[PDB]
């Protein structure tokens, strides 16, 4: 319209991008700074890095761009693009895109009454430090810090605004515990002028239901596999490959658990711990596995059981389980011979008892070591996973 | 020509880039807005971002660039650049890209009466949710939300019009179902005035013959082979060995199918309660497997067989699935080692023939463990398969 | 030079680049237009996507840039940048860039009559669908769609020119069947105004022996080694491990190739039906061992073995495969104890007899099975290769 | 200064950066051009590139930006950024990159008298065809093209200087053997116009110590291991699990190798064939364990052993192997069955004796393998890796 | 305001951005230069390559951008964007990324005396030679190369401060030790001018917790495992199942480690050796333990023990290990017939008296190898591990 374009030619008389629009020079100008977040694209845990998708809010007044309204009739608000008005340079700090500004550059709204607006929109993604510590169960905090670069506090005077989340998008993965904000000021080795800056500390809950079914309770059901090496007869000579080849299952699911978390040395991270026990657990049970089997296949002559073994393993921990322990001139001639082969038949029989005592023992030994290492295994799991804080109320608000 | 030479020179009289071309600054400027649609190139569920190829259609009337055609009659319509006209700013809310726009700034066709068009294509990259649940037969809806960024209800009226898919082409994964679109308007907590938006919902159906054939039927052919460890003779050692390869192909195939899934915690996807019950049967398979062995090399003297596992086992379970139980003074010194020799015979003939009766034992639990777990597997595979909506469609429209 | 320097002031005067550079403004203008190919430089086949080096070449004529080279003498052709000359807004169709134009702007050559040339090399990502019925014996067709985006029939009439691979550097992987080239006007549902285009398909051929060497032959004999399984001596508890161990193989080749194809549900590649067969006869061959394992270790008194499994068995497989089948008062006291040593020693004696009967049906079963799975394998795999169209055409050239 | 701010006015005053600078139109340009390397930034051979790093040097000289020293004291050299006076349009016709210029626009450096220098710094990314027949003894030349891209011999000849590597930073893995420079100077049909082009050779020598060690030699050390299965005795079963896993062991590395290595049909690369030798060589050695436990678990009464089988296997490998063969009325009835036991044991003895020659067999037959198994592997690994003409060069370069 | 809008008008009247800000044209005009680390964002071992976020601040001052305060009064500082005043062409020779420049450019702020600072912020990828022999204990020295373009001795001579870590945000992974920098001057050919340029060294030590959790214990623990084969009585077929298996896991576990190693020549790495060594070990114990089982198998009438052997494994070593060394016509055919069975008996137990010292012999080359391989692993690694510098530092740091 006329009018329209009227103002718009009376608007940029004599107008300067560079100038702060203050009436007075000494005085200085705030600015309103607020951020409105619609969802959490992504949490790299690896490269330590939050994506994000925000809309910034600043507001402020220009003292040049005023009409009245009554000559104007028509027009009540106007838009300006990048390079034709003055934009505060608020940036983000702790950014980690290659381009350190990554804001789509929109219009800037203005009032009758030079107000202005400016809502750009961004992918921002920022470098927090994320903490892997009590992973999964693990609460996040990263910040996010926002201000202007060449303006000090005597300049541009920052203003914070409580944040906007009537927008989120909940995330399939975390939960939002929320984002409040603080304003701040600092000192910089660069200049003697405060700087202001304001930082949003979002915080977030992991939900624990996909790696809970999809990494604890695969490693759960391996290890109590792991304990069937205890019940099998030592004749099914199967013992070995059957712990072996749990191991290999665990460490491959180990590697698969590492190539997923970073490689920070600050502690040790709580699946760390569970995998190590599991990997000590199923190595003790291969050991004690191989003690066994040395036991089952002794030569019954090639020596004798020593009497406090004996004991130990027949009178006390057998009472202990409930387990019983098993069990004419010709004539001369012919006379001898069937009494050798008699005799052979005795030692053979005396032989074999002993060989029925060693196996007796051996499996006494597999019973207690099966008792022992299930029990060593209840406690470590349940003892590694309760130890994080928090796990009881991840599990009410996942698992039920 | 020299017409279009003076209309070029005469049509950018006056003109400010800057207003918007009403005749009346009161009244808004009505603008038509629509989508074509020519291929879905992506659909990322790790990641939950489609990416597609559009081209937008803006259509407005522009009240200062009308001339007669009498005047230049050579000239019908005109061109102009981005930057030398008018143009709205309607843009993608939910957009997954580095930079927030992702169109290419083509030139606008303009009428000899003022109407003019703008057909940007673009490659597009939106976040929408995916539903997991139902995989691999399940159908997504994702949003492309476009509106405009600094124009509110009472300057720019966005009007709907129906999405173009006439030169679409067909996706090798997935069938489109649909793209309906809808107008709507609502309130920021910027501002006091309704700003509207147009919504295209993409409604796609996946393709399920790829999945079907190469990650279905593979398990439940391995599945099927693992029931083969009940019809081996326990004589030879390849029971344990048999059960743990098919436990480790398994694990496999787990972690092969995880590696493309998204890590959400929303529910529980059939294919992952699929693998958690084949797993469960597999290491039930191990677990009888175990304790047949244990029954089959049972030493003979070591105990007595209870009343209780006689009465299921040797004859009840045999009766059901019909399997026949298979069943001078020397002419006296010698007299008693013969006899001594014959007892000793005697006594290996009965220890033989407890043995044979355990083996029969183990051969009874065996079958039963077959029949058992044939079933348990036919029932659980078939009830998680059918439990799924849409999954007759899909085994209709893609098998046949 | 003084003459140059005069020409390019000379040139620039009055001159608009927004209007098309006609004598008369009704005639449409004439674009010839034409490609050359330099190299393929990728064929992404799992997201389809062609990626080629190429320069365009675009030549018309311009009414405003003429002048007498006598009265310039010396100069005889100028060059203008990007921006300050009219140009041709042709694009790529099918461009699956992220930005929808990936040529590079270089300077316009301007005859001494008004003829200008424009080649802007450029390396183009284009999206075509890359069939995989027929692989690696496969010849793929991919599309270049080029045509103006904003300019009709009536104002901008292309033409089509021969493609130049006189530069083409040869690939290693593909063999350039060809490029011809058409061109069409199609309506859109824009406007009323048809809109000319060129399209160029590129013909190409994959080169197979790299596949053939390194994914199909190692499988076939994998799948003749799966057949050793049916020589190996039943005593020798190894047959199940081999064939487990073998199809553990399979299934790691399956995965390879699987993860390099696409998941489209178009067709059954011909791969994976070579695959799924040769994975179904190992199943069958192990399933085959497991029941002559059950043979040969078949109990003595068991059950006797049916007439028609003897009559079968033991007689006409056996006479085909030419294998012949194996084959005082103390005195009474005295006698009577040695005649029951002799009849358990008979009763033995007979035992053993049935069991050697039962053993050599079971190896009569294990070569019966051989010879059958040895000439189903060879047929299944002779097919299935056969069955490629233009097989013989790729194994002469990449070959012999 | 005022000095060099007059200078900078009076220079910039009608002057045109479009006219190419000089003083006779009729004659052209002479422009040196040369090149400056860093460092070889990567060598990719999956996709067949070079990334490297290079200055330009580009030097000629300018009629027009020329002036007295005396009437400007104090200065002697100015700069123009990129924009404001002529450059030359030379490009990397063979480039590989997104965007096809990949050069960092500096400013010129400009004489007191007119000569022009330009030196802009790049990451180039170019494609050129990387031979893989001789991996991992590979030399490699890759060229580099430069040349303008809209000027002729006869308005802008390019020279030449040649390539400076004094500032030239070691690689790791790639050894500089040179940087040979040609001038090239094509002739088209219609003129006899030169046209000018320079390119430069890198010629690259990898350095093997990395592979040798890492790929190599495990792999002979697995199929020295590989070549036990000839000493396991027979009676432990376990003669196949080692070739078996032996043979996973080799797939394994197999799949590693394949995963660098393009998929080019030009010819078979000497890693492959290392690796396929290695295949057959397993494979042949798990079919002789085939026939060998088929030897020794032979039925003694299954047959008499072939004459032939006897005079070659028992004598002549024997004589040549050095292993030694290893090795009252109720009276009358007591008479009888005594009689029965001893032809029984008689029988079996017999029998027993029988079976020994075919386990002697069987030892030489592993002897003999195993003895011509080793002359196998050894001819063909010396054999396959002295067939590359770089061998003897990297062995004493590299591991010496 | 007015004054500043005054002051803004008349600074930039007959300012010319190209040339150097100085009084008298024969002086270098002095800058200093420095910078503030942030974060070491990443260090690619593999790629060669550093990612930092630094700040830059170079200072200078201004002749031509002064005025006095009392005639603005109020306005103190002044803020010029790029492209308006001079600025140093300062760049980083070492840079590998796609752009050269990958600075942001911000705003500079003078003060009333005509000083000028500039700050601008940057994620720089520089490209720095990586050690790797001594890994995981490594300390990296990365150098960052600053320095004018285009600018010479009486130009611009550049000028050092201390760079700042007092907003470094510590890396969970390495440790930074210090940045120590350095002015240096380059003099040329040409005349007697320095050519100044600032390097800084980023020295780096990594936290081995990780890695030392992750890649050296479980090596040690499975190796460790691998001894085990020395316990397994003989009579148990699962040796070489064992060695081979921890083969297999060895094997993996070094192929996971080369996924992250870069491929280089220079020197062969810590963790490399440490492999190798396990490597032998493990091939070393398989080949023990076929021997072993060689000797237990052995043919009892296929040759004496030879007595240098039976002399060395006997009395010496058995000694030594402290082992104890294991454990009427008619009468007359009645007696021919029980000779022959009472003399084949005696032969049978005298078979079995040589067949017991074969497996004593063996038990006794099973455990004096057991000490050998024993001592020799333990020696191995502790050699490697402690050869390295620094290693009792990254102990007592890392892990207490
Ligand atoms: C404008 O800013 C500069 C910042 O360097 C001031 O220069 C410094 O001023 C302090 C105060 O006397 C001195 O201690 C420093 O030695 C100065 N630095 C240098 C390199 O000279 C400058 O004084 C300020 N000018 C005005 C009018 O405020
Ligand atoms: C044929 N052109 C290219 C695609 C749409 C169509 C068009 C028509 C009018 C204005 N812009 C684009």
């Amino acid at each position: 319209g006329e009018f329209q374009r009227k103002l718009y030619k009376e608007l940029v008389k004599n107008y300067n991008p560079l100038e702060r629009p203050v009436a007075n020079d000494s005085q200085p100008l705030t600015v309103y700074f607020s951020l409105s977040l619609l969802q959490i694209m992504d949490v790299d845990e690896k490269n330590q890095v939050l994506t994000t998708n925000i809309w910034l809010q600043m507001s402020w007044t220009d003292h040049y761009l005023q009409w009245n309204v009554s000559e104007y009739p028509g027009v009540k608000t106007v838009r300006f693009p990048d390079g034709q008005i003055w934009k505060p340079d608020i940036l983000l700090y702790n950014s980690a895109d290659e381009r350190f500004d990554a804001t789509f550059h929109t219009n800037v709204l203005v009032n009758s009454s030079g107000h202005c607006q400016y809502l750009p929109p961004g992918i921002f993604k920022s470098s927090c430090y994320i903490d892997v510590r009590w992973f999964p169960f693990d609460v996040q905090h990263c910040k996010l810090k926002f201000g202007s670069w060449s303006y000090g506090g005597w300049s541009l005077d920052l203003q914070m605004q409580e944040a906007d989340i009537s927008g989120y998008i909940p995330n399939g993965e975390w939960d939002l515990v929320g984002i409040p904000g603080k304003r701040s000021e600092r000192f910089y080795e660069c200049c003697k002028e405060p700087y202001p800056d304001v930082t949003f500390t979002v915080t977030m809950r992991r939900r624990t239901l996909y790696y809970g079914l999809n990494l604890l309770i695969p490693c759960v059901l391996i290890s109590a596999l792991a304990l069937l090496v205890f019940l099998l007869p030592a004749d099914s000579g199967e013992k070995i490959s059957l712990g072996i080849t749990v191991l290999l299952s665990l460490t491959v699911f180990m590697l698969l658990v590492a190539e997923i978390m970073p490689a920070t040395s600050d502690s040790v991270p709580l699946i760390a711990q569970y995998f190590a026990s599991t990997m000590i657990i199923v190595g003790l049970s291969v050991v004690v596995t191989v003690i066994v089997l040395q036991y089952h296949h002794h030569d019954p002559d090639g020596g004798k059981m020593p009497k406090w073994t004996r004991v130990i393993l027949l009178n006390w921990c057998a009472w202990f389980l409930r387990m019983k322990r098993p069990g004419d001139p010709d004539l001369a001639k012919i006379l001898e011979e069937v009494r050798y082969i008699a005799n052979r038949f005795r030692c053979q029989d005396e032989s074999e008892a002993v060989c029925s005592e060693w196996k007796f023992a051996a499996c006494v030994v597999d019973r207690l070591c099966l008792m022992a290492f299930s029990v060593f295994t209840i406690i470590c799991t349940i003892g590694i996973l309760m130890s994080a804080p928090n796990f009881v109320e991840a599990v009410s608000k996942d698992f039920a």
